[PDB]
């Protein structure tokens, strides 16, 4: 019979919106019904959504948490009712969950900042666009960015602020920074591609181009920016793969089947060197890719390498 898995995401970001197709594909191949909800970047709303899924007696719950330091009563309630609660993509600061399917966000932060350090030759002024404040990917990517910045004291941070993963909020923040700092800005380090693209749109609207921008995710428009040189690079977080892996882990936990409950998604570097294959998987041959996805996920669960999808460089 049908395994009902609740999924409550922080918001319908570009990453989550594209990723969900991977979840759908794995679910069709495994008779899983997804019970969906999005929490508007509101912790109390997400809490209520988890509570509702518990009351509905779903077989497992995936949470993509608004903030890391939250949801303790929902975590305990799920455990109390025997329902596996599995943070996927963003993390909770709790060990009372049933599984945990996460990217290495500290590593991705460091990787993006290292791309920017290389481009700049270790010197220059940057601004940093952050994810939602208190969300694990914001905290972790900040940590990784700061660990590289320590190694490059001639790189100076002019400002940093959140744009909540959103392109339109990033345009706004960048427009203000252009008015404040103008020609001092030598680079933009965006904690995701969407915010990088907003920064790009702001720069262009002010008549400035060729400013180095780096992002994380490799969404369609980010990959396109890498190809065209509007971005210096990105880090692939293919949500069709990572979210389907989280779904697979939750499904096996729901059914009492043996599984690695805590695989980690290592984001490969995307540059002009390998962007074409990423574009094939994510954009132009996406249906080919999805046709092989269930097999890929099932293998990757046993190797632990849940990011593997044959991007040149991966082994
Ligand atoms: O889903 C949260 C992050 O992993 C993602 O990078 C946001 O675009």
């Amino acid at each position: 019979d049908t395994t009902r898995i609740g999924v409550t995401v922080y918001d319908m970001s570009s990453f989550i919106t594209a990723g969900k197709e991977g979840m759908d594909a794995y679910a069709k191949d495994n008779n899983i019904e997804l019970i969906w909800n999005s929490a508007n970047l509101d912790v109390s709303t997400q809490a209520s959504q988890v509570d509702s899924m518990i009351n509905q007696g779903v077989d497992a719950i995936i949470v993509v948490p608004v903030q890391a330091d939250s949801l303790a009563p929902q975590v305990a309630s799920a455990k109390a009712k025997g329902i596996p609660l599995v943070p996927v993509n963003a993390a909770l600061d709790s060990k009372d969950i049933a599984g945990n399917v996460q990217p290495d966000d500290v590593a991705a932060g460091a990787q993006e900042m290292q791309m920017m350090a290389d481009r700049l030759g270790g010197k220059g002024n940057i601004v940093i666009l952050q994810g939602p404040l208190g969300q694990s990917g914001e905290l972790d990517r900040s940590k990784g960015i700061e660990q590289v910045l320590a190694k490059y004291p001639d790189i100076k941070v002019l400002a940093k602020d959140t744009a909540n993963w959103k392109r339109d909020e990033a345009v706004n923040k960048m427009k203000n920074w252009i008015s404040g700092f103008g020609p001092q800005i030598d680079g933009v380090v965006a904690q995701n591609d969407d915010m990088g693209l907003g920064a790009l749109q702001a720069l262009k609207e002010s008549g400035r181009t060729g400013v180095p921008i780096v992002g994380i995710d490799g969404i369609e428009d980010g990959l396109n920016a890498v190809k065209s040189g509007d971005f210096i690079g990105t880090s692939l977080q293919n949500g069709t793969v990572e979210l389907a892996a989280g779904l697979a882990v939750a499904n096996r936990l729901a059914k009492g089947e043996p599984v690695n409950k805590e695989p980690v998604y290592i984001m490969p570097a995307i540059t002009k060197d390998n962007v074409d294959v990423a574009i094939e998987h994510v954009v132009t041959e996406r249906q080919q890719f999805l046709d092989g996805l269930t097999e890929l996920i099932n293998k990757n669960l046993e190797t632990g390498d849940i990011a593997y999808e044959g991007i040149p460089g991966q082994k």
